[PDB]
């Protein structure tokens, strides 16, 4: 019937991934959510005049040598890499994150955003340059958000729907 | 792409499940592969003229509470559903593989084909009119199989991707 599509928020832990999906799913946010706690949410949305489903699965927490994960990477059609502004680290952690899909997936191309979360805070570490920059390098749509108060969480989600629309065009 | 067809192959032990997605994948029958092991594998094929990416589920396991093989049932577009010609129970088997499919996708109407294996074997204990009638319960596709002359083989595997087109532009 409608376009089903499979999402998967990755990222370090910390950074916003739970309070993400459970914003968009919710809309309330959430600001103690168990960091261990893994699992797959399903809405239906309308997207640029369309009824679609998301079916979104929010990662945690072993990331290497797991079956589980590796599953979820296959099948995911769509990738948020998450990191939090004020998180170093985190940003500079994305590209294993990113590397660990294109191998799972074994493509050089599949949809992914970057999502810079935690844009409420009014101390960054990481400038809005610098992941524009690794965006573009990447090839792949940038986009601040802040689960808090829920500025950009649609757009995230929406946006990655669009890169695998555009995947699937081409 | 370049479509990618998402499959999974089902039913019980024994039934050449394995060796239907070794023949496919890797061009030879097999006789020694372990039935507990659970693996996945990817071809690129043109279908009715459409280049295409297979990525296939060959299970294995029996195990009465699994949270792979909801995810696995939940996430396949399309099944491959197995029994073995030369036994019985395989064959009554079915139903089980079927309902628990329908239950995890809530719907009546999920992509898969039934797939009559071992048709090599003089053995025989499950006619085909018996498994026509099945699949026409279900309003699925039958295929006879055999994966050690690997008649069939292409075709079951085809007419399920034809399948799961059938249902993706309803
Ligand atoms: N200030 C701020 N805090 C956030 C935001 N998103 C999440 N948090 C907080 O960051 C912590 C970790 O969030 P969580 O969703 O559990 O991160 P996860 O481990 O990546 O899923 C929690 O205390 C959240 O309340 C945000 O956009 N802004
Ligand atoms: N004669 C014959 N033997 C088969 C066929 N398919 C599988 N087998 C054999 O049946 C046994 C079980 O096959 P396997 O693929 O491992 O079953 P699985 O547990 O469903 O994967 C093995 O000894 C295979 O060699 C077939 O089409 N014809
Ligand atoms: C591991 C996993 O879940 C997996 C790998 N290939 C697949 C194809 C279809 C469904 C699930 C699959
Ligand atoms: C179980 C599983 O693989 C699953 C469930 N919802 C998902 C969304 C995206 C990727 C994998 C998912
Ligand atoms: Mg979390
Ligand atoms: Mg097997």
């Amino acid at each position: 019937g409608m376009t089903e599509y499979k999402l998967v928020v990755v990222g370090a832990v910390g950074v916003g991934k739970s309070a993400l999906t459970i914003q968009l799913i919710q809309n309330h946010f959430v600001d103690e959510y168990d960091p261990t706690i893994e699992d797959s949410y399903r809405k239906q949305v309308v997207i640029d005049g369309e009824t679609c489903l998301l079916d979104i699965l929010d990662t945690a927490g072993q990331e290497e040598y797991s079956a589980m994960r590796d599953c979820y990477m296959r099948t995911g059609e769509g990738f948020l890499c998450v990191f939090a502004i004020n998180n170093t680290k985190s940003f500079e952690d994305i590209h294993h994150y990113r590397e660990q899909i294109k191998r799972v997936k074994d493509s050089e191309d599949v949809p992914m955003v970057l999502v810079g979360n935690k844009s409420d805070l009014p101390s960054r570490t990481v400038d809005t340059k610098q992941a524009q920059d690794l965006a573009r390098s990447y090839g792949i749509p940038f986009i601040e958000t802040s689960a808090k108060t829920r500025q950009g969480v649609d757009d995230a989600f929406y946006t990655l729907v669009r890169e695998i629309r555009k995947h699937k065009e081409k």
